[PDB]
């Protein structure tokens, strides 16, 4: 019926009073409750009266889903979950391989084109790929009194022993932890670090900030005068766009490449190498420079970033900086009727553990990559091998759009 | 039609019917699907992979044929939901799809100070989506003549009549050309109601490139889209002329209330901002990414509420400014302007029901019939003021020392 | 008065005057130079490094209050010359000042290849100079509100007139606003005859600026100019929007020329072309550079015909193309775009008379009576045009393995 | 010899390069006399060059090292600006110039600066740079050849080959960037007081080769395939840095800014930041958050003999303000300029005037005990004067003191 004060479990009917009786906040409801998905459905409730139409929340899924997964560590409020269809497109044929690329979508013709795409490919003989650089990178702001003071302190972390310093701190940090290079910047009395290190298959977002912390402080041993503004001064740089992570590279730097045999142009994508080649210089080339832009030289690398991420665990968000990619075609073959095509991205921030990799769904999308968890033999591996799989990916689509762009067939479709 | 499952399998593998024919051939679409997965399941390596990945009983009815092929399933993406967001004298209570721990909690309590900071203003400084094709002509002289026919205002008139016969909302307003040589690069801008009207644009431009090709016989269209849209890739153009929506948000936060809820000083909140979202996104070489995580919460919301995830690359466009304000100058002012936020609250994603749930909840979803564009627009304000939120927050984290803290 | 350079400078030294006016009191230019010369040596570390810098017999007159403070002689530029450049159907002999070898030689032997193939053609695509003060409101909604306001034509149309009524040229074209929180960025563009017109559009913007405070007088004019415009820094905004003078160029060199005068291949120029000024120049985030040395042409043009040599910094950029063409597309298709070439045939430099001089070898010195615009836009074309010319023979040496050598 | 009618109708006949013309007569200033009257007929108003400069200036210097087709000089005003209190000492700075008010405002900013306390500048790295575009068959294989320049041996083997081939050449980091089969190698050097743009060119070239020894299949496109970059707006400038990269600061007494510069500290950050930083921001700036550096840059470039068109990449500069002091009334500023192309030796470095003005400054030539010591000290100048012509400046946008002056 109805009563008050805390006790045995208790009815939804008025745990929810002690919610208003401000004991018990919303967010904490698994803290309290016994069941998580009672707490997600107390919270659709408390947030169901919230709200100006109660009835929304009825066709937002919730009920049973593990999430004794999400709660801690990647969500908060958990009011149910939004489902992305998941396609399919393959096999990409790979380094020797094929892969049977997972796609979560909402956009028609995505996988379509991008399987499409990898047909191409297939019946060419297939792709190489390469990882170039592996490293995930922090660049907090520090400040010092004077310029001359900044000025010192980076000359200090460029001598062999400064470094040397810095980096026995910052690898101290974790077992996967070791600091690569330190690109120093100065801004007047103010520095910019950025540090970069390795982390096994993880995309390391987290265990860079705990190194370079960790290496804040010892530098701050040396120059007690420095004020340590933020651990991220946006010269990583995460999640914005940002020339240095073009040019230096962010997470893993990959190449693409492969030649689609003249009949198959013809045949699959429908058009002619010559076609699809001046379409790319004009549009990928001149096109993007003529917009002003910095890491876009492609057609729609960010489509199959986006899908893979979301499909498998990734962060969404660093489709920002980890769909930068220059895309190239040439005129090949003895009768330069077969189209070479290549891909560089230098900036594509992966991980094959933690996140959202800990979700069983997304998971699943891991495996049927086999890359899903952490690479015991190889450190990394899963994860710059999943790089290779994104750039592989992304020249398939790249194909398959140009094509129909040449062809005029986008809005057909 | 009845034939054992396996005997579809087999059928399809002897005749070698590609999967995505399924949905066609197959009677109900949940089959179909769980006869892919059953396909892909022996190409795989480990055949039991998908045995975590989703896909019965959902309403495929939707996805096939309009979001997605070779469905083999689908993703489960938390929500979480941060507010009210106090915005424009209203509240909302703002679902994101996330799977990053805090930001929900963040924007949680980015919103928490803006309410008790007497609430945030926002304003849509323009509307409009953009196609830029690439078009060629013989010479530099000719593409020249061209460029100076669609600047003259009859010229303009026709191309317009041209691209608005092609929709009931499509009504050209600018023209923007660019020329490299003998290329042209004519950008289109034109309102959509409600729609995010990348598709409605294309037909537009596609209809306007034919009438300009009648006076223009020896024009070569090479491609709708030559990148001076631009879509889902960085471009000056689009922070500088602006896609989409573009839109302000500001908010003062009372002196007490950074202190109590964002944990810091106004001084220490502008302090790192100026140095971090200026001088360090200057040094990182950025173009449009003046702002601390504009993109986390972009992303969230777009997901949350069926937006194209992948254009997070020019709707996350943001500068973050925060000046110290009040009788003291202890309280903290902040704005955040986004002038590429490609929205859409019809169409796409936003067919699918489990996303207009979450429009609903912001009570943005479908068109707007009484004032056309009106949803779209109202949602892109809750993505800017949402922004201003995090941005809050997380800028707040970062001067006390508290990212390695709270994660 | 006339004294003596050995007491006027006492006077001086008991800091009676200051250096930089010996002009008003000294009267005749060439004197204050000198005494100021001498004055200078004194604090010298080396008394006569001076020795060689020249200062006689200039026209100090012209320079003085005008072009110059505190001088104490000139500096001599080589000029050298390029041409003819057939371009539009007409022959230029391009004067350009210059240090650096084979800069002439180059340019020359880029004019060559295209006079030997049919000439070069050009169109001015666009025309204005800009200025983009920062201005602040209240709150944003405020900013929001005027750029609205800005927007609406009658509010376009008192701005205008207030800007317009500010010279016999100012004629206020378009109107870029652009919104920064409570800041509002605002991008006037008007023509301006043919005087570069920096000064005539801050003249008018201010102007402008003051009819938009009586109607917004909450608003905070915090600088004429608020790096929106944008004036001798790189920007987005002016290879895109354009700024002075936007200018296209073309030629087709024949296969043999190619072969014969610039030592390479159209295929081989094709080749570098994109690989070095596409896929090069965005591999170095660049925005507005995808050209060889367009600098290079354009500061020595600017040098030697009184333009700001310092806005050889947004002047600069250009994409330059490169196809195949002809029957057998053995033909080279060359063209290069400039967007924002700040140029004036008159004021500035311009009134000096040696820069004058490099202004009428090209039959564009001073204002076009007739036609106002015309002689800044036909140098315009010329700067393109000889740009087109060094971007075909450096690109050609490149591909034939010759920068160094 | 002989006569000058007869050296042109002979000349026009046997058509002889006028190019040509100083290897055919006995001084050089009757070449370029000849040069000019041959030109004259070539002109719609043969009376051009009557006032362009000519004779006795000494083209000895300039011919075969400077300048072809030589027709003459072009004189630009030089002013002085100082003394700028710099690292405890004084340079009277001299700027080649034809804009009004430039020597005027760099002056009133070192005079703001000299009652500060004077300024603090430190070189902050040094390198000029040469990225060459080089092919390879497949970018599987570009991979290959990325990874071996990054091996420990593989670099010593390149450094060895490119260090061979100057006194000065002394090969720093390697920048590699991949583009499917293209690898965009960025080779950085010292070079003693050379601004190095030759020198590096060799380096690489001769690196290269022994590059090609170990990649035979290897294709070398360009030397420049604009990855350097030079003379062309380019983010890795900005970021990686190129030539000299320099920091300055200074710190203007309240009443100093009140008095001098005409307003308060707390206008001109109030305008630095919207202006340099969020205007410079708003218009898609890289490199240009500053609000004239360009200006200052290009003055002292011209008057002491750098390549004037590297204004481009050498004007990169962020300025910053802050309230500093006991009442925070105290203007601190800085200014950062990571790609100051400089040199003290050779190209107009080895002309007289311009050496003059070297001189002026203590850099002239190379510096015997500490190579690359000039060229150092003339880059931490340049950043010096530059940020006096932002404190300058900016305080004048602050004031609302420009249009009028
Ligand atoms: C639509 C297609 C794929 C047809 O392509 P098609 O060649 O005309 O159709 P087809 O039946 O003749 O070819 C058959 C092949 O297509 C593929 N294919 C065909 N249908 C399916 C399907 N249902 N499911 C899966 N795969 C499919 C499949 O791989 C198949 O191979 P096969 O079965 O013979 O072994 C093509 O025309 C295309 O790729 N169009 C463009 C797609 C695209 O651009 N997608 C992204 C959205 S565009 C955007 O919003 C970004 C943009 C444009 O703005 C960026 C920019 O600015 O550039
Ligand atoms: C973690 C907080 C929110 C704690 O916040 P707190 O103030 O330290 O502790 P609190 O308990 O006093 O705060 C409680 C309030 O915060 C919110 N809140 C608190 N806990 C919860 C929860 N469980 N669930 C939901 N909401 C929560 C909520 O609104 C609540 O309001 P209340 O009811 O108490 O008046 C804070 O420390 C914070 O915001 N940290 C930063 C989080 C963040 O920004 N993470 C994601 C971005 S990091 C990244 O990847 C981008 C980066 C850094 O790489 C980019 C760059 O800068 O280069
Ligand atoms: C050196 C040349 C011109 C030889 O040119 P050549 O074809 O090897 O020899 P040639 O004598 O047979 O050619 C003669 C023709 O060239 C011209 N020419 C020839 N000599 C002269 C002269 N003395 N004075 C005037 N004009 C001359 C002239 O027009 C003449 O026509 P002709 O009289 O026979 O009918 C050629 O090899 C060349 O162009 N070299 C490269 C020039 C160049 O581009 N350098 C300046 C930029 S280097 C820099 O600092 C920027 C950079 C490159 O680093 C930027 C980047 O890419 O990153
Ligand atoms: C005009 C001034 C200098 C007057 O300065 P003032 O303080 O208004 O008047 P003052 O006579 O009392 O000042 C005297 C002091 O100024 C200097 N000074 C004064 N006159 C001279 C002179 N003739 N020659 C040499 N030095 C001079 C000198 O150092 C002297 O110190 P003192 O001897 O008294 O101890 C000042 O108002 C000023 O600096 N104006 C602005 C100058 C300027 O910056 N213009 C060039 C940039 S405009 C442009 O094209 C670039 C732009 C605008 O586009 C950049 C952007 O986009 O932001």
């Amino acid at each position: 019926g109805n009563a008050e004060k805390g006790a045995k479990f208790l009815s939804d009917a008025e745990i929810i009073q002690l919610v208003n009786a401000k004991h018990i906040p919303a967010y904490k409801l698994e803290t309290l409750i016994e069941t998580h998905e009672r707490g997600v459905s107390i919270r659709r409730q408390l947030l169901s009266k919230k709200l100006s139409e109660p009835s929304s929340l009825q066709y937002l899924p919730y009920r049973d889903y593990n999430y004794s997964l999400v709660m801690g560590a990647c969500c908060e409020n958990v009011i149910g979950y939004m489902p992305i269809p998941v396609g399919v497109a393959g096999p990409l044929c790979l380094d020797e391989k094929e892969f049977q690329v997972p796609m979560a979508t909402t956009e028609g013709c995505l996988v379509a084109s991008t399987n499409r795409g990898c047909r191409a490919i297939g019946l060419g003989g297939g792709a190489s790929s390469r990882v170039l650089a592996d490293g995930m990178t922090r660049g907090p702001v520090v400040r010092l009194p004077r310029a001359c003071d900044s000025a010192e302190v980076k000359a200090w972390l460029e001598t062999s022993e400064g470094f040397a310093v810095i980096k026995e701190a910052f690898d101290s940090t974790s077992r996967f932890a070791r600091l690569q290079k330190l690109h120093t910047s100065i801004a007047g009395r103010n520095l910019y670090i950025r540090f970069q290190s390795r982390s096994g298959d993880a995309m390391g977002m987290n265990m860079i900030s705990k190194g370079t912390e960790k290496a804040l402080s010892k530098l701050h041993e040396y120059f007690p005068e420095m004020q340590i503004l933020a651990v991220s001064g946006n010269y990583c740089t995460d999640k914005k766009p940002a020339a240095i992570n073009w040019i230096e590279g962010r997470g893993k730097s990959v190449v693409c490449e492969a030649v689609i045999p003249a009949k198959v142009v013809r045949e699959v994508l429908k058009t002619t190498t010559e076609a699809m080649i001046e379409v790319n210089i004009n549009k990928n080339l001149v096109g993007s420079a003529m917009a002003g832009s910095i890491g876009g030289y492609n057609a729609h690398a960010a489509n199959i970033v986006t899908a893979i991420y979301i499909a498998c665990g990734q962060d969404a968000a660093q489709n920002v900086g980890s769909s930068n990619c220059i895309t190239l075609m040439e005129a090949s073959g003895p009768t330069n009727e077969d189209l070479y095509i290549s891909c560089t991205m230098p900036s594509i921030e992966i991980g094959t553990v933690g996140g959202g990799t800990n979700l069983l769904p997304q998971q699943a999308c891991l495996q049927m990559l086999g890359v899903q968890g952490a690479c015991k033999d190889n450190p990394g591996e899963n994860a710059r091998q999943l790089a290779r799989i994104v750039c592989g990916t992304v020249m398939a689509g790249e194909l398959s759009l140009m094509a129909a762009l040449a062809a005029g067939h986008l809005v057909k479709s």
